[PDB]
């Protein structure tokens, strides 16, 4: 299966290795109080634990959690 193996697709949260990680090339610098914002900047990677079908998830980084989409990201998928 999709197992680290043919990319997230359309996917329930979770599904094959689990998470991904996301090379944000284009992002704010927010706080969680701001909806629930990454913090995080252009050259940074996430590791969005939320997965969804249309890039529209939430990311997890080191502590920082919100929700951002595909818009501005460059997915290392897994």
């Amino acid at each position: 299966g999709p197992y680290a193996q043919p990319s997230i697709n359309t996917p329930l949260p979770n599904l094959q290795n689990g998470p991904f990680y996301a090379r944000v090339i284009q992002k704010r610098v927010p706080n969680a109080y701001d909806k629930t914002a990454l913090a995080l900047e252009v050259g940074e990677l996430v590791k969005v634990t939320k997965i969804n079908m249309s890039g529209q998830w939430e990311g997890e980084c080191n502590g920082k959690r919100g929700h951002f989409p595909f818009t501005h990201v460059r997915l290392l998928d897994q």
